[PDB]
Formats: C-alpha cells, sequence, structure tokens
C-alpha cells in the first residue's frame, strides 16, 4: 500500500500529492483520484492517470480556501458513485491538508452520517491539521445542515 494514504473507511483515503514516481504505486491501490488543485500547481499532466486507467475528478480549490457547498456536494456524489462500483478513491491537494481534510471529513458525514464533531475528531486523529481554516469549518457546518 502507498504509505502516505490515510483511509477514513475501507474505500476512501486522503493524502499529499503523489509524485510522478508514485503514480503506479497509487494506481495499484486506487482506481479513482479526486484532485483538488489547479493544473498550474501540478508537476505532471493529469493525463498521467488516464493512461493508467485511473478515473479522475478534477475539482480545483484555491490554496487555503474552502469549496462551495455545491462543489463539495458534487465531489461527494462523485466519490459515492465510484465507491458504489467497488473502486477505491484517493483524495489529494498539495502537502497541506485543509482542502483534502475538509473533503475527508465531509465524506464521513455524507456516507456514514457521522455528526460534524465526530467526523472532525476522526480525521484529525489521522492527520492533525486536517481542516485548516474557519471557512473550511463553515462549509462543513453548512453540509451538516443540508444533510438534516
Amino acid at each position: 500500500m502507498w504509505p502516505s494514504a490515510r483511509f477514513v473507511d475501507d474505500n476512501v483515503a486522503f493524502s499529499r500529492m503523489p509524485t510522478e514516481r508514485e503514480l503506479d504505486e497509487v494506481a495499484k491501490d486506487f482506481d479513482a483520484v479526486v484532485v483538488l488543485v489547479e493544473e498550474y500547481e501540478l508537476p505532471y499532466s493529469l493525463e498521467e492517470w488516464k493512461k493508467r486507467g485511473v478515473e479522475v475528478l478534477h475539482s480545483p480549490i484555491p490554496d487555503f480556501t474552502a469549496p462551495s457547498l455545491e462543489q463539495l456536494l458534487e465531489i461527494l456524489r462523485w466519490i459515492e458513485a465510484r465507491v458504489r462500483e467497488g473502486k477505491k478513491v484517493l483524495i489529494h491537494c498539495m502537502g497541506g491538508l485543509g482542502r483534502s481534510g475538509t473533503v475527508a471529513v465531509a465524506w464521513l458525514m455524507y456516507s456514514k452520517g457521522l455528526p460534524l464533531r465526530e467526523a472532525l475528531r476522526r480525521v484529525r486523529s489521522l492527520r492533525p491539521g486536517a481542516v485548516e481554516t474557519y471557512e473550511q469549518m463553515e462549509v462543513l457546518k453548512e453540509l451538516e445542515k443540508f444533510l438534516r
């Protein structure tokens, strides 16, 4: 297993950016990748995944910012679609874990129904530093109100 990945359930993990020499290593374990950074901050083309047969959701979120609620729900629905087909999904931004940690917390909330306080504690137990900003916290609170 690519040891930088941390799983929040059997099928969904989050990590830092894989480097180019790690792409086969990721493709072996993950059939889908959610890429939360703009192309300009990547050191390879996302075509690298296509030639490996790995499905890609490219949904950029600017550095240190939160996704909109609609963007977050689109990402969650896509992750659910892949998990329903039995694939494993890797979520990543850069090296920080604000954006990727936000999606990981949201996934526990969306897929398991965990309350925000428990989903947050769980993901921060995996990587202290998941969910960096007040705005990232606020979109998670909006997600909770949407789910109920």
